[PDB]
């Protein structure tokens, strides 16, 4: 088993993806633009199965697995494939109400390990996909509400189901010799204040140890799954610069976190587990789909240095972020851009950048009172409404962008916003 599953391979192309893309791009007037989305139709995106119709609707994950086999032969190099675990029983435990089919009262945890994870782990094991890579994130926005959001019914109710189906999952994958693990853990903007983050280093400890290999059990950790936190916040690369005599940290923007970055977050988990007693073989990957926040929006362009407003904590840092969402919490259809390609190992501790999040689909439908025809389960999320208050601080708008889809539907206005915004831009 390779230390790196993304050095000396290509990434999986997702053909169905890719139509979406290049059907947005014929239907771009901007002959710049439309040849901007064309060119990012031939990256690499994660296939997330967020159901368990998803193993076999369209082509399925045997279609997928047999579309990468074509595309390593066409090749003749190794191909990684990215493939997102997300069903968890109670899934994203903290919302009002999720998208996922499971429910722990409803014999959601025996449905997981019966239904979702054996016939995935059946597929996987066929030996016609022994050549090539497979890497599976597992099951973003589920331990750390373990952390934070406890006080939530829904969550505590969810603690076993959580914590024995990724040792489920986990275990029945690390039976696959080219299946490369990688645990979900937030963003800087959930879990980098102290108590946020030593906290998870404890839980996800206790998850690993629990598991039949210990701390050989994952090969590493992502970050940044389908939000939009830079990688890099080159403009206040310190956390507790002083301005107007108080630490950059305290502004509103970052209520005293003092990461503001996913390289910071990432490689500072990183260590922290190295030293709980995980390898060093251990790697991290960060989403850097749509993390870009190139262009212009929400008021603000990309800065090009700190700002020279120096009169208030606040001024300084909102002319200084390249994060220019109203709110870190911020997560549903927000007008930024693409970021960085894929690419392997570009920082020691970093396996990759990848897009696990594919640009331009949908993070949710953008009003209530619409149902969608093809999955029953889901539901208007108040966080994508266009009209409305973040939930996190009622102080704040959304960002949402008005008009989109149900969530995973190919949303035009959003595709073109995050290739124009794109940085680096789209090289065509
Ligand atoms: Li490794
Ligand atoms: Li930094």
């Amino acid at each position: 088993m390779l230390d790196n599953p993304f050095i000396g391979a290509i990434g999986y192309v997702n053909p169905d993806w890719a139509t979406n893309v290049i059907s947005q791009a014929n239907q771009t007037a901007d002959p710049t633009l439309a040849a901007q989305m064309r060119k990012v139709a031939t990256y690499s995106t994660a296939v997330w199965l967020d159901r368990i119709a998803a193993i076999t609707a369209g082509r399925g994950l045997r279609g997928h697995l047999d579309e990468a086999l074509r595309q390593m032969q066409q090749a003749g190099q190794p191909v990684v494939i990215t493939l997102v675990i997300y069903d968890l029983s109670n899934r994203d435990c903290s919302a009002a109400a999720s998208n996922g089919e499971l429910l722990v009262a409803q014999n959601g945890l025996a449905r997981y390990k019966a239904e979702f994870i054996d016939p995935i782990v059946a597929i996987l094991s066929d030996p016609r996909y022994a050549g090539l890579r497979i890497v599976t994130i597992i099951e973003p926005d589920s331990l750390p509400n373990l952390v934070t959001n406890l006080s939530i019914p829904a969550c505590a109710e969810a603690q076993n189901a959580y914590i024995e189906g990724i040792r489920y999952a986990v275990n029945r994958l690390r039976t696959i010799p080219n299946v490369y693990i990688y645990l979900d853990i937030a963003h800087s903007g959930w879990l980098g204040w102290d108590n946020n983050f030593n906290g998870a280093v404890n839980l996800y400890t206790q998850v690993v140890q629990g598991m039949d290999q210990g701390f050989n059990s994952i090969d590493g950790f992502i970050t940044n799954v389908a939000n939009y936190t830079p990688f890099e916040e080159p403009y206040l690369p310190d956390p507790n610069l002083t301005i107007a005599g108080q630490p950059v940290r305290s502004a509103s923007f970052y209520e005293w976190n003092p990461y503001f970055d996913e390289l910071d977050y990432a490689l500072a988990l990183r260590n922290a587990f190295i030293g709980r007693g995980f390898p060093s073989t251990i790697g991290m990957l960060i989403d850097t789909s749509r993390n870009g926040w190139g262009g212009c929006s929400y008021g603000r362009c990309r800065p090009t240095g700190p700002s020279s407003d120096t009169s208030s904590v606040n001024a300084y840092v909102d002319g200084s972020r390249v994060d220019r969402r109203y709110h870190r919490g911020n997560w549903c259809n927000q007008a930024g851009g693409i970021g960085e390609r894929p690419q392997a190992a570009p920082r020691s501790g970093i396996d990759a950048y990848v897009w696990v999040k594919p640009p331009g689909e949908s993070d949710g439908v953008s009003q209530p009172g619409i149902v969608d025809p093809d999955d029953p389960n889901k539901k208007f999320d108040p966080m994508c409404d266009p009209n409305g208050q973040s939930r996190y601080n009622s102080a704040y708008p959304t960002g949402a962008l008005p008009n989109a889809p149900h969530a995973g539907r190919w949303f035009p206005q959003q595709s073109e916003i995050l290739v124009r915004n794109a940085y680096p831009p789209i090289q065509p």
